[PDB]
């Protein structure tokens, strides 16, 4: 593999698309490398990850409960809701809408969730209360995945996303069973976990959150290392592409054998 930014370019010359990097430190934040790291590009159902995050500081707060059980109707189901649409009877607890809506990008159960934290506007207030003045949330499933250029709804930047992240997961903002709970949730992905893991080097720990959204937005975040630790974040979206489906993933993970073929100390 070329080096990391060399691939990087390559990838966005042949997809005619631009194309966001950050790889952190989990630790201490400390940042490796990076390419349009602070511009904007739509979340998608990356999104999901920290809207879970708000949750948490709900159930740490006395707010909420990862056991309280909701129960819906058909009517509040949207697009894409495998798990969801399985429980009109009986409803899922709080816990369970966060699993299904990570760990299988539920988008009914990331609606139901939104609702509880006050809906778009409220997770952007929780954004900014732990100091991520740059992400926005503004549109419900499936609307924020529309990606229209130059539209700043529903976007972050690869460098706040990973700062986020690592807030949310090492910082003194959740308690320990919470930051504990999220990572759970990012390691148990059904949708990309599995696949990247079959196809990862022996010895790396791999976590994620996938999305996929209009005009080829396309992105991935994760906690990856060797030695079977999840060392560092990386985030890597792409978006204004006319490509297929198949060529973005495999120029994302193009991306990602250059970073883990280049890894540094
Ligand atoms: O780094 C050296 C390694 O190179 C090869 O592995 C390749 C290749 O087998 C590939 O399949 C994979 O990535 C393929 C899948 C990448 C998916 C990453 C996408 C996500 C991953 C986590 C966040 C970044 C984006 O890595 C490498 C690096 O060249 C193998 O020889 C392996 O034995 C060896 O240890
Ligand atoms: C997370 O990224 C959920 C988005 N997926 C979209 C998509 O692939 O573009 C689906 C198909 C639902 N939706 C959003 C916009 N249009 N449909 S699905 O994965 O929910
Ligand atoms: C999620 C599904 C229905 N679907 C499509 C769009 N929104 N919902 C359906 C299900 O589990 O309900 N699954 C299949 O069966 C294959 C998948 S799907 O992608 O066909």
């Amino acid at each position: 593999s070329p080096q990391p930014l060399e691939q990087i370019k390559l990838s966005e010359s042949q997809l005619s698309g631009r194309v966001g990097m950050i790889e952190m430190d989990l630790a201490s934040g400390r940042t490796l490398t990076a390419w349009r790291a602070d511009e904007r590009f739509p979340m998608m159902s990356t999104f999901k990850v920290v809207l879970c995050g708000a949750v948490l500081a709900r159930v740490d707060a006395g707010d909420e409960q990862l056991e309280r059980k909701i129960h819906y109707r058909q009517q509040d189901l949207v697009d894409y809701s495998p798990v969801s649409e399985k429980h009109l009877a009986d409803g899922m607890t709080v816990g369970e809408l966060c699993a299904a809506a990570i760990t299988m990008s539920d988008n009914s159960a990331a609606n139901l969730l939104l609702a509880t934290v006050g809906g778009p506007a409220g997770l952007t207030a929780f954004l900014r209360q732990i100091g991520d003045n740059v992400t926005r949330l503004d549109r419900w499933e499936t609307e924020l995945n529309e990606a229209l250029p130059g539209d700043a709804r529903d976007t972050t930047t690869p460098a706040s996303m990973a700062a986020t992240l690592r807030k949310l997961l090492t910082s003194q903002r959740l308690s320990a069973r919470s930051q504990r709970q999220l990572l759970q949730w990012m390691v148990d992905d059904r949708v990309a976990g599995p696949l990247i893991r079959s196809v990862l080097p022996a010895g790396w720990f791999i976590a994620d959150k996938t999305g996929a959204g209009e005009r080829g937005a396309r992105g991935i975040v994760a906690l990856l290392g060797p030695n079977n630790k999840a060392e560092r974040i990386v985030v890597i979206y792409l978006r204004d592409t006319p490509a297929s489906m198949a060529e973005r993933n495999q120029q994302i993970a193009g991306i990602g054998a250059a970073l883990i073929e280049h890894w540094q100390r």
